[PDB]
């Protein structure tokens, strides 16, 4: 059930396991921002679009100073990128797993200040919109939800499953693969009836 | 192993007939003619890239997209020098597949490309090169428009980190083995900063 399904979702959060995402034809892994492992980061970018985003709140945003990356938003989905991010210090490059998780790290730790971060960097922050997935139905909310449910920071990183090939993942492969990760499976439909429902 | 004039004119090949070059000064970057990139280059680049795909432009090719820099203040450790990011306004969905994001880079380089365009934001980063290329700013972003620009190019070229699936950055030896096994040219931005100083 969407019930049984949202749940069993936030365990896998708290056994620091991740999350499949999907909804409606694309699939994110997603991870506590506070658990995450350099072999997950790994993991995230080996099979990821690569472009992995540290979904936060408005007020997290506020806390760091960041604006938003575009003043009028005219992507298809109203995204809602802000300004890319790097650790301060901790990090080299800023690309290698290692070096993004530090990156994130430094984002959510308690009492971050601005001058924790340098800008630009390879860390991409998503503010998820106020009301969540029952005000906006993305990933970004998907996963802040989640996170804030599962009793989390209202922070959490996320990237696109995508095939070898290139093309973006579909949901047999997404599930195929959340299977061969210990991944809980989850939908933002069943989110959002979970949440109606409470 | 030849030499600097060597090597360079020798990738200046590979650009023309369509191959990558591994460009090096440590962290390797595969890079790409804008123009001549194939989606499965695009899918190569995402799948052993940091997945962070970027395209290199001039503060020309900015100004006429009117992409303004993404931050006021850089205070990055390399001034790194990213814009606003990018998506093609049509002709893609979610603008992340390997076709979405050639299609995006298409879009920015076409000959007249306006503003309307393109969509901000989105899943291909723009990077503009300092005016003077290398010998201004010895960086993968000069580097790459140089090469471009002496192949004969639009100043305009797709690059991106090579990553080692553990999930560390690649290695010389590693980026090596790697353009080997993709026909692609070797080359270092001191081999490219002490060829152009000559010409």
């Amino acid at each position: 059930t969407p019930f049984e399904r949202v749940e069993l979702a936030l365990d896998a959060l708290r056994e620091g396991r991740g999350v499949m995402v999907l909804d409606d034809n694309e699939g994110d892994m997603i991870f506590p921002a506070e658990t995450m492992t350099v072999e997950q980061m790994a993991l995230t970018i080996r099979h990821g679009s690569g472009i992995v985003c540290l979904c936060i709140t408005e007020d997290r945003r506020k806390q760091l100073d960041l604006p938003m990356m575009v003043e009028n938003n005219t992507s298809a989905y109203g995204t809602g990128f802000t300004v890319t991010i790097e650790a301060a210090e901790g990090v080299t490059t800023g690309v290698s797993a290692a070096d993004r998780v530090t990156t994130v790290r430094a984002a959510i730790k308690d009492g971050a200040k601005p001058s924790d971060l340098n800008r630009p960097g390879h860390v991409f922050p998503l503010r998820a919109q106020a009301g969540g997935v029952l005000t906006r139905g993305g990933h970004t909310e998907a996963t802040i939800d989640l996170m804030t449910l599962a009793g989390f920071k209202p922070a959490g990183v996320l990237c696109e499953l995508t095939n070898d090939d290139g093309t973006m993942a579909r949901a047999p492969e997404c599930i195929a693969f959340a299977g061969q990760h210990n991944m809980a499976v989850v939908t933002i439909e069943d989110l959002v009836a979970y949440r109606q429902a409470h």
